[PDB]
């Protein structure tokens, strides 16, 4: 039998707000976080907006002189990795500090920090390199940093599994602790992509929706009119921690993670199976692992991209996971209000799970007019819909045809 | 509860050559793959030399056309997985393809496919940037492609931890298969860093040897004229299996997978702590998860980099560990003649490590001319040492203080 693993911190940076509340109050809203990119020239790119993070200040967090080595993927997976520990009101003790490790991962990782070290190295030569250009831009250094600052002597470790990389980070956070190799795990994912490279790497690529005259309509899942994908930035950060260790110290449980699938597609570098054939297995994985009928799930926070293929793939592998029961349960993605955090979308989109189960309301699916083809569910369009939730699932599917799930459940 | 994992085939590209028996040969004579750079003019640079993969043909795995598309770690992640399946003699079916997956890691992944996409986006603009950036890049992409070319339909993903990806990514493959998740892992890492940003970024940071009049005498680990570490290419891949699926089908085991360590230092970004504390508890942790008494290990390959903190560190780590029994023990650095893989590091010493319990043999650690104060183990100076190895444990440190060690032993 393994341990059980409750939420006890969530921590978060989003297009939609500097925390979790403020977030959350604009996903209920049904508010969009997509706007022109005004931190550098975009006249020569097909896709000119996206979602950043508005008003940051690491200097809540860290000296300018520490925040000067790192890139801001790093700085927002601490700045959410700060705020979860915070949350949780966990105590670190020379007692426990071999039990508490941490799992934060990227999809891209460091691509700002590159991309400025490359100018300074065409145009001046290597002298010109920053000394911290490596510590301060590998995937890495989230956990890393925050196990230095906090004393956190557990496992520590990064995945990196492109648009995955969130629910498989929290997943396999949630099996250290199962398995007794840890009792508390900071995880979760952080990303910053907007920079030449990432824009112009995915606009390249043609899997960014391109309506610049209308950034807040852009990501349409499910509607007939969508155009690809949404780039956006962030963080999101879990407090994992075995139920007995959270009891004894009387920690506030906002749910438990009951469930983790993961499966491969085998399919397509970048394309889903039309019937979403990966995706049903991943499902159906992280079901049998909570030993829950699929009957039993109430909602459904969508991988949802607003891309073509990907987002009709998912509908069909819903309808083959639930059968009738597709029509009963709720999905939607709050991809239509935050865009793609890539990386951590996954991480934000636990926390968005774990607050509908809280507060017993679906998020909205935003711009969703005039639903596709057979785009015929719950899919709760324009509106938050207060409603019954005792099971909520969390799907990320990502580049290589690597899936997750998370299976999230009421604790009372 | 628990299963058993063991080792049913492996595969390799180094500097030493371009599989795993070429290679191990080169390891036994005590021959050097380090030599001054080819590939690009270095005339600026203080680090002119490192451990190229030399004559690699990807035309003996993948098309021309797809090649094109994928970065040199993506080629060498992908050589060493294909070799390491054709060596287990498993065949993958509908009946256990939900059942195989990969965890195949890097530390930077495609940093000489980001340097000629920056080339691109500065010299002539975003509409040069290739449509194949993010996929042929981003470090997930050799689990990707490799499920995709054989259908493994089992966990797919990727770690990053730097200098100890290639042993964490083994040792959770390993933890996969004992708790049933998967019954077959494909698991190791690759890199290839060796472009400008890479040795400028090492170079600023004055982590690399500038012996440069002498380049196959630069790594030189516990030798009192070090003066940094040598900067290395290439991948390993090893099929894990579970022990009674392994014995179904009479496959040939090269050993049994009985012990894996994690630990984080939560001491410096980059500098280990001078009694190598997290590397103690590293080893302990693998020790325990072994149900071995420390006297029962024979062999340790050392991360052994040639740093000056990094070498004496890690004796007074297996010192403490170890106590009176330290000086009856074998410990020898590859990193003497194949240089630092870095993610890929931990996965060819990983082979190395099975190697000497196949053959009962110490490979050498090269260069150890004069031993630096209290470094008076048996270090294996100069050439190979039959002698018996029953347990063999493989070290791995990196940025972040992210340890790792893997405890190997001989099957029936
Ligand atoms: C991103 C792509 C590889 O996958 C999807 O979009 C998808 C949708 C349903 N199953 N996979
Ligand atoms: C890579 C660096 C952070 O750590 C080491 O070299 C080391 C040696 C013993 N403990 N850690």
């Amino acid at each position: 039998s393994r341990r059980r693993v409750v939420i006890t911190g969530m921590g978060m940076l989003s297009p939609l707000g500097l925390d979790v509340p403020s977030s959350w109050e604009g996903i209920l809203a049904g508010r969009s976080g997509i706007a022109p990119i005004e931190h550098m020239d975009l006249s020569a790119y097909s896709t000119r907006f996206g979602g950043s993070v508005k008003g940051f200040n690491v200097e809540e967090y860290l000296s300018a002189k520490e925040a000067r080595k790192l890139d801001l993927f790093i700085q927002y997976g601490l700045a959410a990795s700060f705020q979860a520990v915070r949350d949780s009101g966990l105590e670190v003790t020379d007692a426990n500090r071999e039990r508490i490790g941490v799992s934060m991962g990227s999809g891209i990782g460091g691509l700002t920090n590159i991309e400025n070290n490359c100018r300074s190295l065409f145009e001046q030569g290597p002298r010109r390199i920053s000394p911290f250009f490596v510590p301060g831009s590998i995937i890495n250094m989230v956990s890393g940093f925050l196990s230095i600052h906090l004393g956190l002597q557990g496992p520590n470790y990064a995945l990196t599994t492109a648009q995955t990389t969130g629910t498989h980070s929290i997943g396999m956070a949630a099996r250290n602790i199962a398995y007794g190799e840890a009792d508390v795990m900071v995880a979760g994912g952080s990303e910053m992509a907007a920079c030449g490279l990432g824009l112009g790497g995915f606009g390249a690529a043609r899997a960014l929706s391109t309506r610049n005259d209308e950034p807040t309509r852009a990501s349409r899942p499910w509607d007939r009119d969508r155009d690809g994908f949404v780039l956006s930035d962030g963080s999101g950060a879990l407090v994992l921690e075995e139920l007995e260790h959270a009891r004894a110290r009387g920690a506030r449980i906002y749910a438990e993670l009951v469930g983790f699938g993961m499966s491969g597609d085998a399919f397509h570098m970048t394309a889903p199976p039309e019937d979403g054939a990966g995706a049903a297995r991943c499902m159906k994985n992280a079901l049998r692992d909570a030993g829950l009928d699929p009957r039993q799930v109430d909602y459904i926070n969508a991988h949802g991209t607003s891309t073509p293929a990907g987002d009709i793939a998912e509908i069909a592998a819903v309808k083959s996971v639930f059968g009738e029961h597709a029509h009963a349960l709720s999905m939607s993605s709050t991809k239509s209000m935050t865009g793609h955090l890539l990386g951590a979308a996954g991480a934000v989109e636990a926390i968005f799970s774990v607050l509908a189960l809280r507060d017993q309301v679906a998020p909205p699916t935003i711009n969703l007019d005039n639903p596709d083809e057979g785009c015929d569910l719950d899919l709760v369009a324009h509106e938050a819909k207060p409603r019954k939730i005792d099971v909520a699932l969390s799907n990320s599917f990502g580049f290589g045809g690597t899936n997750g799930t998370l299976v999230f459940r009421r604790f009372a």
